[PDB]
């Protein structure tokens, strides 16, 4: 038997098994920079976090179920891990899995569970449509359970064609393969979700025009000098926390006048004459404090 | 029995390799519409882009050469994977003894060119994309390794002794999907990057605006704050201004793109009506943002 044969096998693992740790530690920074995210205006990355969170729940519930089958295999070789040409017996999985040639209902279970993370994650993203569906075809390409044909004509039952006869590192591989098609899979999903939020913000959609001329006491027929610049209109945008000096006195008296309903930022304070107003927008943009300046006049 | 799970693993993984890469292609034209609308703004992620596909495309464009040499000795099929079990050729090809020929060792330095050429594009170990450097490094890296034994093994053969030409052929498989997966991440980074470049709040000013201003006098405040745009990089395509039916602002004149704002400095014969229309590119479509403002002279 090919001593290097099923050595290949465990170098695949080796490495699959190393790159689905990188990735499970970028998915898990990834999750907490939505969390981030959404701690500071909730309203834009809610519905961002939440179907993140459904992903990642999902990808994990079936990545330990995938991890506990290959467990189970672990402690069915023995202690010898890292020799590999030792898991050659294609017995405990098929007697595993199924009955002669019918499924068994942990085989079924198996297969359905494959099936169902595949349904759930589609119908949450919308099945074959809407944006970004080309990812729902990945999936699909992926955790696909249609029974093969197989070259020679039959159509061989797909978990039987897929697992049976096969080295317990054989099947291994496999599971390990899948595990990183949970995270590859994953990884796009939040890459698309947190992409489609900017790009609702980034949308020029979002914006207005505004006149910010120097003054308009404008005189008889000068030359005329002003601007016109984007002011923002999406009511989504929150400055995270206000302080909002007057001209030296009653700093920002809490809501009693300044009123963020729209991102019109409704200022109903009172006045007496020449004015000016003062302070900071504070944004919590992506874990950081970020100061908006307001230097501004009235009278 | 006789190992098609190789077979069926690279079949798989050829499959998700042209769903990977139709993914990329797309990714990279909608890089190109972008700055094709907005060159100022997505040049660099442009140029990175297009740099990391030439270098990605080169290189499997060498690995799939590679493999289409391995199977042209299979024989006349491409599918009886039994038949591919001779591991004779490609081993012979790259090495003598220890020592590398002259092809293998241009094959592990075309990997090793690639890896820091990518990592020096991408910054460094240091500075941003970090874990994405660490995932670069750790798929693409041929620091020789020990086995079981305490004893190191080339990085070329440990991977690539006797392996069965199948076995050699998956394993080059999962490399060209590691690369088209490094391109789908280097891509969504960069364009994550210049996104959040574009919402941060450090691209923004605080303007005012009321219905008439001056009170002369103390009795109250109906103002608000908004969020003027301030970004320098962020340009209209298309300015129409039919301010009050004249004409389109000399456009060549007044209307200037040079910062954000549009400094009109028009003509002055009484109170003005500014009516018109901005026109933004943006991953295609034209958005359109109105803009109707007066602004009022005294002759």
């Amino acid at each position: 038997m090919g001593k290097e044969v099923l050595s290949a096998f465990g170098l695949m693992n080796e490495k699959l098994e190393a790159s689905n740790e990188k990735a499970n530690n970028a998915n898990i920074n990834a999750i907490q920079a939505l969390e981030q995210n959404n701690a500071e205006n909730p309203d834009q990355f809610a519905e961002a976090f939440q179907k993140s969170k459904k992903v990642k729940e999902l990808s994990d519930s079936f990545y330990n179920y995938i991890e506990g089958i290959k467990g189970e295999v672990m402690n069915q070789v023995g202690e010898d891990k890292k020799d590999y040409q030792v898991m050659d017996k294609s017995d405990y999985l098929d007697q595993k899995f199924f009955v002669g040639d019918n499924y068994k209902p942990e085989g079924e279970e198996f297969v359905r569970q494959i099936n169902d993370y595949k349904t759930q994650l589609v119908e949450l993203l919308g099945g074959k449509e809407g944006t970004y569906g080309e990812l729902v075809g990945k999936i699909d390409g992926n955790f696909n359970t249609n029974d093969v044909v197989d070259r020679e004509g039959v159509t061989r039952k797909w978990l039987n064609y897929n697992f049976e006869g096969f080295p317990y590192i054989a099947s291994v591989a496999k599971l390990s393969m899948m595990q990183s098609d949970i995270r590859a899979t994953e990884q796009e999903v939040y890459a698309e979700m947190l992409k489609g939020q900017l790009k609702s913000q980034i949308s020029m959609t979002n914006y207005t025009t505004l006149l910010e001329q120097s003054k308009g006491a404008y005189y008889q027929g000068e030359s005329f000098d002003g601007a016109i610049v984007l002011g923002r209109k999406d009511a989504s945008t929150r400055p995270n926390e206000v302080e909002l000096m007057l001209d030296g006195r009653k700093l920002s008296a809490s809501e009693f006048q300044i009123e963020d309903g729209k991102v019109k930022l409704k200022v109903g304070a009172g006045n007496a004459g020449e004015h000016k107003i003062t302070g900071n927008l504070y944004f919590d943009q992506d874990g950081k404090r970020i100061a908006v300046p307001v230097s501004q006049v009235f009278s």
